[PDB]
C-alpha cells in the first residue's frame, strides 16, 4: 500500500439549522447555491492547528501559504455536511476533504514573529485621482447581488466602499468568517470582470488576533468596525488583523 | 458545529492489481466477491499506532477491544480502496473509514508486559478444508489457504506463517468458522478482544520438513477463543450475509 500518515485531524459537522450557532452560513448563496465559504475552510483550518498546539484560535497568530480549493462544497438546507481537517506528519501541510474527497490544500502554521505593521495599508504614490464617492451598504450588496452574489444579513458586513472598491468599511461580530469573508467581498467589488468568479488559490494569509484588536473601532451607535483597503495592483486586501496577498478567482 | 478531533490518522491507499504487494488480497473472495479481510483493518490499525508510537508492528505487542465491523468493504474493478484510520485524541478509541463511511470501531493499544501465558493451549487435510469452507461460500484463493490440516470438528489445527498477519489472522477466524454447527455464510461483526505479541508468535512457530513455519491452532467453544501463534482472538461474533 502506498501510505499517508498525519501528526493530527479533526472533523466538523457543519448544521445550518435554525438554532445552530452556524445557521449564519444559510447568508453566503453563490449563483442560487448555499457554499461553504472559503474562509470557513480557514477558520476551521485554524482551529484545527489551535488543537494541536494546545491553544485558543484567539491567542495564535495564523499563516496560511499556497491555499488551493478543489471544489466547492454545497451545504443542504436539511442535513449536516461533515468537513474532515489533517495536518501532515512532520510537515505544515493540510487537507480538507469532505466524504474523502479533497477540498482544500494548503499549508499552515503559528506566526512566530507576528509583525505589525504587515497591517498597514498600502499607500499609492499619489491621492486618489478621481474624486471618492462611497457607496452604502445596500448599493454594496445590490451591485454583488446583480453578479451572482447574494449575500444574506450574516454576510452583509460592508458598510461602505469607495466607488473603485479599493477602500470601506468592515463590521466586525466575532464572526471570523464572515468577516474575512467581506474581505474577499471587498476585493470582488472593483473587478471588471463578468459573471460569477469565485476563489481557487490564495498565495498567503497572515491573521494575527492581537493587531486585530487594536485596530478595531467603535461607531457612535456601538458597532464595531475595521476599515479595508484592496489593491489589486499589489494583489492585497488587508483588514484588521488580517492580510490577504495573491487571492486568485476562476469562472465558476 | 460538532467538533470530534483526532490525535493521528493515517490513510492506506491499497491495490490489488499484479504489481502492488497487496495482490494477495484477491484470494480473499466471499459470495463471489472480493472482501476487504476483517483482519486487514486490525492490520492497517495496528500500524497506525505503530507510527503514533514510532515503531514497527514486530515491536508493538497489541490488544484490540470492542471491535465493531459496520460494513463490509468490497473492492471495486479497479482493485484499488482508500482506508483511513483515525486516533481519536486522548482515547484509546479508533476509527476506520471509507470515503467518510465509518467500517471499523473499537479500541486499540500498546500491551505493555505481554503475558505469554495467554496463548499457552484421522485428519482433514488442507483441499478438504477448503472444499467444505467453498461449499459453504468462502471462497479462498491460495494466499488464504493457510490452514494446513484441521481435527474433523474443525476445533484443531496447524496454520502456515507466510510473514502475513493479515492471512495468518484470516486464517483462525476460517477455523472458527469450519467448526461451526451453523454452515451458512457469516461474516465478523464484533470481536471483544484481540491480544497479538509479535514475540510469544516467534516462540510457537515451527518449521515442517520442508522448510515450512507452521504455528498449531486451538478453537474452544466453551470460551468461545481462538489461538494461534502469538494471536489471541475473544468474542469472535458474526452475523448472516
Amino acid at each position: 500500500s502506498e501510505n499517508l500518515y498525519f501528526q493530527s485531524a479533526a472533523i466538523y459537522n457543519i448544521d445550518t439549522s435554525s438554532e445552530s450557532p452556524d445557521h449564519y452560513l444559510v447568508d453566503h448563496t453563490l449563483d442560487g447555491r448555499v457554499l461553504f465559504p472559503a474562509t470557513g475552510y480557514l477558520s476551521i483550518v485554524w482551529k484545527t492547528l489551535a488543537r494541536a498546539l494546545g491553544l485558543g484560535v484567539e491567542q495564535l497568530p495564523v499563516v496560511f501559504e499556497d491555499v488551493v480549493l478543489h471544489q466547492a462544497t454545497i451545504l443542504p438546507k436539511t442535513g449536516t455536511v461533515s468537513l474532515e481537517v489533517r495536518l501532515l506528519e512532520a510537515s505544515r501541510a493540510f487537507e480538507v476533504s469532505e466524504n474523502g474527497n479533497l477540498v482544500v490544500s494548503g499549508k499552515v502554521y503559528q506566526w512566530d514573529d507576528p509583525d505589525p505593521r504587515l497591517f498597514d495599508h498600502p499607500e499609492s504614490p499619489t491621492p486618489n485621482p478621481t474624486e471618492p464617492l462611497f457607496l452604502a451598504q445596500a448599493e454594496v450588496y445590490k451591485e454583488l447581488r446583480l453578479r451572482g452574489y447574494d449575500y444574506g444579513p450574516h454576510f452583509q458586513g460592508i458598510l461602505e466602499a469607495s466607488l473603485e472598491g479599493d477602500s470601506g468599511r468592515l463590521l466586525w461580530k466575532d464572526n471570523w468568517v464572515s468577516f474575512m469573508d467581506t474581505m474577499l467581498q471587498m476585493s470582488i467589488l472593483g473587478s471588471a470582470k463578468h459573471g460569477l468568479y469565485l476563489p481557487t488559490r490564495v498565495t498567503a494569509i497572515h491573521i494575527d488576533p492581537a493587531t486585530h484588536r487594536q485596530k478595531l473601532y467603535t461607531l457612535q451607535d456601538k458597532a464595531q468596525v475595521a476599515d479595508v483597503v484592496v489593491s489589486r495592483w499589489l494583489r492585497v486586501t488587508v483588514a484588521g488583523g488580517v492580510h490577504i496577498s495573491g487571492l486568485h478567482t476562476e469562472s465558476a
